[PDB]
């Protein structure tokens, strides 16, 4: 769980609410 920009697509896989994931910054 966590907030908009915080990379979910680049280190991650998944983040809180509404995140589409990119490169480097989740959402």
């Amino acid at each position: 769980c966590i907030p908009r920009g915080g990379i979910c697509l680049v280190a991650l896989s998944g983040c809180c609410n509404s995140p589409g994931c990119i490169f480097g910054i989740c959402a």
